[PDB]
Formats: structure tokens, C-alpha cells, sequence
């Protein structure tokens, strides 16, 4: 048993990532085949971040200016491409380690393991849900752009998710790997802030049934309550509505654990308007949104 | 910028893990060079688990009695051996993918990553500190045993932990790479309780500096305590004191950030005194004690 927040096994990304730099700026690219994946900006100067002008930048480009390291070893660029967001180069060599590979997009509420990366070398992995503001809360310092997001499935790497930058609150905002912003935020310097934010309701109801099926019972109650009657108390707290697709998506926790959705549904009301009153949750005094049905199911199906 | 909790890249251990065998019981298995280390309780059978002796049942053995699985390629034993809680199985073949390694034992107080794997094959990865009974608290199901607990450092992978049981609280408990246990704790299948812990006041102090260089500042203020004073109250809140050696240790942040250390413990003791009123440091509503100084400055020195 035992509930924690766990990353997808790094492995199979690391074989991925390469380092690109033109000019004087360097950061990560990702090695798919005989193509390299970077974030577009590679190509800017200091004074050209505040607006720059992307396709003027990349015809003045050429090959030569971009230098690709896997390791070691410099792969030579045969072409270079634009594509929203992201630069594409060409490369004389397959990446052998290329694992079999989709490019997805997630929705807010899912979840993700970031590969931090700097100067082509992986450094950590952690977990991130895509907020419903379309930024993510990670750990990135300069040089970690290109840093790739990615959930695994039966050896598929699932592609969702490319670092690009840093908003003024600490959190972070970046691409789907066909370079296009989760967000509406834009690749240059200037001020951009995040949107109000909110609570992923089922994330939490989710946790809760992880907090049961390892042992935490003391939330629980003997109430139930209507969908309805629920979301007027979520609205209040700044938590998203539930629908009767998350009440269907939480059945299989419901099941394993003999307690219906609109029963904790009740818990978590209680909790909204009680807190805690000096108790913990899983190790938390806070009530938690990042971890997914599927997140829960993948740890706890076993107890 | 941005704090998380943050394991390293798997991809070096990944290429160690293979599928161990006997009888009725499979588990995981750490492959280096033409040896296979696993915990020795692979050879019990359901009834020997309450008192084996393990010398006798590892006599009664015989090298076809152990099938071992890289992947789809079956790996021939060619020898067997007790050594402590840990069996090495010696095969025909060197792992291709050995890295550079280390076989450490660590501290409390101290961390590392989990590479969770169950048949062989690896299912996530996460950080855990040995907490000062020498427990550690993980997620791990059944199948899960011989799973590794490492470090990193410049390619070269420190194994420090491989998983053997659960404790009835739900924590967990394992040996070094050389079946030394971590604490009090037996491989067999009787009563067995952790005992007290504390709370790791060097790494909470860290984890305030993380919060300082991340810009958490509302807990700060104008004054200073002596360590002495300092550990009276450590005392009372079952943490533990705070030496000259830990001062020292955090000097590097306390550099960093401008703020003596027994500046920043007068924080920690009206933070244990008065708690957070409503309010959160990095995210958490609980003073969190599982980073080293080590895992900060590793996050924070770009800041
Ligand atoms: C790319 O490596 C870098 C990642 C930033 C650097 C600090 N933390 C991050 O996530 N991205 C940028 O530097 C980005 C480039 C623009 C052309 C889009 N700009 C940016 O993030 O500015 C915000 C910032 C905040 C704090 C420190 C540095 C930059
Ligand atoms: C080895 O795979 C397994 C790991 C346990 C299983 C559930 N969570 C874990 O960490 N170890 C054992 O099963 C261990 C074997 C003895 C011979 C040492 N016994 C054990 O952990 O018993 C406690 C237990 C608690 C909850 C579920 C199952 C077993």
C-alpha cells in the first residue's frame, strides 16, 4: 500500500534529448528519428525577445547556424523548418533509441512527467497536472527550455507537453509538441499573466477514494447528497462542477471501495465548509487536486 | 524557479532490472555486470514465511530452481548465494547496460529515488527520505520486492536501498545493497512495529530556504535565537536538535538568501508555536521535512 506522486520511468525520454544551440542561446531539443524538436525562440537574440518576428528570424537563418549535440556526438542539420512554435531540424542521423511515440494533446485536469533538462542532459522527473488556466506548476531555471512532458502507455511515449517559459506568478506555460500554446500566451518577453484558477473536483473526490483505499477513513459520513445540491456548495469554494461523466469516470473507486460517489460527495462538502480541524489526508493538511482517476487507479487497484 | 519534489532520471537503473523467479514467488531483481541481486525471501514458500531459517531453505536449492528474465531473454544461473538478507544469483551473461555504480548505505535523514517495479518491469519513480526509525514512506504493492532506492552522481548510480516489506502502519522497510536492514526489522512474516519517529529539523530549515530563494517570505522575521534556545523548543515538538555541523551544512543557502541560520530558526519556532494561520509555504500547509540542503541548492542556485 501507500499513496505517492509518481513519475512515468524517465528512460525511455532521456535516449530522446539533445542539445541546440545558435548563437549564443542553448537549450534542449528532443531527437525523434531523423528530426530535432526545439522551441522556436533558440533563434532569438537578448533585444530580439521583447516581439519578435519569428518567420523574418528563421530566413536569415540557415543550417550552419544551429549546432546539435546528442552527447558527444554533433549531429549535422540538413533542414530546418517552423512549425507554430516549435522549430523543426532535420538530421543526417535516425536516433536509434527512437521509442514508438505519439504527439498528443492533454486537457486541464490530466496529468504529466516532466523530464527537466539542461544543456541536452536530464537532471530530475516529477509529476504536473495541466491546470484549467492552461499553466503548469514545475521546477524549471534557465537552460531548461525543451524540456519534454509525457505519459507512457504499454511502451508508447505520449508526447504532450514542451517547456517555454516562466509567467510572473512562478508557474509555467509552454506547447503541444506541434508547438502550439496550451494557454493564451505567446513566445516573447513581455507581461502576460495567468487566469483565475480553480480546484479539479474530481481530482480530489479521486484522491479521497486513494486516501480510503489506503487506510484514511475519518473524512467519511453516513450522508449522501444530490449532484445539484453538490455543485452549489463547489461553486462557492472555487471548485469546478461535476458532471455525470466524472460521477461514471470514479465508478471503478466507488466500486472497490463500496462507497458511492455522491457519498463522498458529502465528505468532501463537510470538508469544504469544516476543514480539517487539525487532521491530515494522505500526509496532507490540504486537500489535493493533481492526481487523476487513472493516477489513483494505477497504485491502488492492488490493495 | 519553482520548487518540486523531484527524483532523478531512471534510465540508468531501468537498464538493471529483470524478473526473478522461484517457485510460486516472482519479484524484482537488480542485474550488474554477470550477477543478480534479489531479496532472499524469493525462496520461501507461503507457510516458510512466518520463521524460515534461510540457510537451510537456500541448501535445499538448486540453480535450475531460479529462472531469471531479462525481458524476453531467459538469463541461465550458473551460481547462488546468501549474502545477509540478499541473494546473488550469478548468470552466464554481463549486463550490456551496467553502469558505473556504488553500493552506499545511507543516513537518516538522507534521500533518494524509488524505480517501483513489478515482473521485471519498471511502473514509476519517487523520492523518499529514511526517515530516523528507518522506515521510509513509499508505494509499493505486492510483487514489488527488490525493487532499488539510488542516487546519482555524474553517471555513476549509489544503490542505497532494495524494497523487502511493509509495516502494519503502512510504511515500509528494506535492506542496503548488501541485505543489511535499514532499522530493527526481520524478512519474515510476524508482528513487527517502527519505532518512534521525529522530524528532520535540518531538512525543514533547508525547505524554508527553498521557500525564501522562491519567494515564500511571510514566515521571516527581525529575530535571531540561540542554538540552545533553539533546541529547547525542538524538544518539545519532537524534532530533532539542531548542531553546530547542521549550521555549517546550511551555510551555502543561508549565503544565498542573506539570512543567518539562527535567523531563520527563529522562524521555525514561532512557525511550531503559532503554526501558519490560513497559510501556505510552497505550496504546503505542513512544514515538510523530506529535502536535504542537497536537493534545495540542487533546485535553487539558478535563482
Ligand atoms: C527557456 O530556457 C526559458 C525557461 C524559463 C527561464 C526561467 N524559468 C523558465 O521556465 N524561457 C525563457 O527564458 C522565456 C523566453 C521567452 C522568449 C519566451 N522567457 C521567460 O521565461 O521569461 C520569464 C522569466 C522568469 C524568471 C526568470 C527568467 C525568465
Ligand atoms: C515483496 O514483494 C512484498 C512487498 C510488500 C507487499 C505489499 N507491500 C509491500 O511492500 N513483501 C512481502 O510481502 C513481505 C515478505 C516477508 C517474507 C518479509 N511481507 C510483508 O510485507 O508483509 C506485510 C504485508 C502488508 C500488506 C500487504 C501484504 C503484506
Amino acid at each position: 500500500s501507500g499513496f505517492r506522486k509518481m513519475a512515468f520511468p524517465s528512460g525511455k525520454v532521456e535516449g530522446c534529448m539533445v542539445q541546440v544551440t545558435c548563437g549564443t542561446t542553448t537549450l534542449n531539443g528532443l531527437w525523434l528519428d531523423d528530426v530535432v524538436y526545439c522551441p522556436r525562440h533558440v533563434i532569438c537574440t537578448s533585444e530580439d525577445m521583447l516581439n519578435p518576428n519569428y518567420e523574418d528570424l528563421l530566413i536569415r537563418k540557415s543550417n550552419h547556424n544551429f549546432l546539435v549535440q546528442a552527447g558527444n556526438v554533433q549531429l549535422r542539420v540538413i533542414g530546418h523548418s517552423m512549425q507554430n512554435c516549435v522549430l523543426k531540424l532535420k538530421v543526417d542521423t535516425a536516433n536509434p533509441k527512437t521509442p514508438k511515440y505519439k504527439f498528443v494533446r492533454i486537457q486541464p485536469g490530466q496529468t504529466f512527467s516532466v523530464l527537466a533538462c539542461y544543456n541536452g542532459s536530464p537532471s530530475g522527473v516529477y509529476q504536473c497536472a495541466m491546470r484549467p488556466n492552461f499553466t503548469i506548476k514545475g521546477s524549471f531555471l534557465n537552460g531548461s527550455c525543451g524540456s519534454v512532458g509525457f505519459n507512457i502507455d504499454y511502451d508508447c511515449v505520449s508526447f504532450c507537453y514542451m517547456h517555454h517559459m516562466e509567467l510572473p506568478t512562478g508557474v509555467h506555460a509552454g506547447t503541444d509538441l506541434e508547438g502550439n500554446f496550451y494557454g493564451p500566451f505567446v513566445d516573447r518577453q513581455t507581461a502576460q499573466a495567468a487566469g483565475t484558477d480553480t480546484t479539479i473536483t474530481v481530482n480530489v473526490l479521486a484522491w479521497l477514494y486513494a486516501a480510503v483505499i489506503n487506510g484514511d477513513r475519518w473524512f467519511l459520513n453516513r450522508f449522501t447528497t444530490t449532484l445539484n445540491d453538490f455543485n452549489l456548495v463547489a461553486m462557492k469554494y472555487n471548485y469546478e462542477p461535476l458532471t455525470q461523466d466524472h460521477v461514471d469516470i470514479l465508478g471503478p473507486l466507488s466500486a472497490q471501495t463500496g462507497i458511492a460517489v455522491l457519498d463522498m460527495c458529502a465528505s468532501l462538502k463537510e470538508l469544504l465548509q469544516n476543514g480539517m480541524n487539525g487532521r491530515t489526508i494522505l500526509g496532507s493538511a490540504l486537500l489535493e487536486d493533481e492526481f487523476t482517476p487513472f493516477d489513483v487507479v494505477r497504485q491502488c487497484s492492488g490493495v
